[PDB]
RNA sequence: GUUGAAACAGGGUCAGCUUGCCGUAGGUGGCAUCGCCCUCGUC
């Protein structure tokens, strides 16, 4: 039940309405976020960070959902909406260039598609002008707050449009119908089943996504690479037959759970905790409130469910706590 | 005779380079074994 009881709790805690995932969305942290109005033209260069006592990567925001870059031509890739620096104004202060400008060409026929897939929104035409006006995107290393989004890596970069203030370009009811058919239609045209923690169809749900929150990188918490980790010859991602349907909930439920409240790490390890709320728990993820106070009691009231102590390493999530009591 | 196959915790590194328990000091200023008794009480 290693990813069954992780699919159950994302499937209690997705219809409870609490800042989560859903379809093909995930919960990233948008450093810097970019403000524009109907057509292109850059006007607004902000930040949403400070926090705790570093600045941390932003906000979070309900972004489409990381497709799985890490490689030598990580272009081919190309997100939706939100990547890397240099995959908007092609911008590379260790990257070099060359193979950050293919990024941003990638990235540019990425929304040129979304565009012409989707027309008549007042959203995706704006980011697929502004990349192909070739006179904002360097007006926007010349804006307020550059010189520090340039010292730290790792900047992502979203869009939002005028007459919101709120919603970024991934937010309004129009795109988000688009990622939900995508995993809905193009992401079920594979190998067939039987699932591994659902017991239904699904397809094999080939590299899974990447964890963010355990290691510094994005780490995948479950992904067959290299050779030897096959069975029966699978050849990477079919080794465990896990659909998409649980695989994409249980990847964005260890994102929303990486992130929060629950996130607490004694040493060299998160060791995050929930409930069933049927959380309500205050026991284990009530380990860092102000002080230490006396929370605990006997009101005849305490949830099952077990918890998950996960710790990083290299790239890959090791589990080490597994105990339902 | 068609069934978990492959796994190293390791490659390896002086806990010391070192440090006076020491300058510090009267067991003493001071007190009768005595105030007392036949080895014959017998021969």
């Amino acid at each position: 039940m290693i990813l069954h009881a992780l699919t159950q709790y994302y499937q209690r805690k997705a219809e409870s309405d609490g800042g989560i995932a859903q379809e093909g969305f995930e919960n990233k942290e948008i450093p810097f976020i970019i403000v524009i109005d109907k057509q292109g033209n850059f006007i607004q260069l902000e930040d949403t960070r400070e926090l705790k006592v570093k600045k941390k990567v932003g906000r979070t925001f309900l972004v489409p959902k990381g497709l799985g870059r890490s490689g030598s031509k990580s272009y081919e890739v190309s997100n939706l909406l939100w990547d890397h620096y240099g995959y908007v104004l092609a911008y590379a202060g260790e990257k070099g260039q060359e193979q950050a400008d293919k990024q941003h060409a990638s990235f540019t026929a990425k929304v040129n598609e979304l565009k012409q897939a989707l027309p008549d929104d007042a959203g995706v035409t704006a980011v697929a002008a502004f990349l192909s006006s070739a006179e904002e995107k360097s007006k926007v290393m010349q804006a307020a707050n550059w010189a520090e989004c340039a010292k730290v890596k790792g900047c992502n970069l979203s869009f939002r449009l005028v007459d919101e203030a709120v919603d970024l370009v991934c937010q309004s009811k129009a795109v988000r119908e688009y990622v939900s058919q995508a995993n809905q239609t193009q992401s079920d045209n594979a190998q067939k089943g039987i699932c591994l923690v659902t017991g239904k169809a699904a397809p094999i749900a080939r590299l899974h996504n990447a964890v963010k929150g355990v290691n510094a990188k994005p780490a995948p918490f479950a992904s067959v690479n290299l050779s030897a980790f096959e069975s029966y010859g699978k050849e990477q991602g079919f080794a465990f037959p896990i659909g998409e349907q649980a695989m994409f909930e249980y990847t964005t439920a260890l994102n929303t759970l990486l992130a929060g409240e629950n996130r607490f790490r004694i040493g060299d390890v998160t060791t995050v905790c929930w409930g069933a709320k049927r959380a309500h728990i205050d026991a284990v993820k009530a380990l860092y409130k102000s002080l230490y106070n006396g929370q605990y009691c006997k009101p005849d009231g305490e949830d099952k469910f077990y918890l998950l102590g996960l710790s990083p390493n290299s790239a890959r999530i090791v589990v080490r706590f597994w105990h339902e009591t």
